[PDB]
């Protein structure tokens, strides 16, 4: 059940950039 909310976990990516990719999901809210 992917969604803009699940993209929040992407913000937890601080040790790497891969996890930061999920940030794209955040756009779901900012739209």
């Amino acid at each position: 059940d992917w969604t803009c909310w699940s993209c929040l976990v992407c913000a937890a990516c601080s040790v790497e950039l891969l996890x930061l990719v999920x940030a794209a999901x955040g756009a779901x809210t900012a739209s």
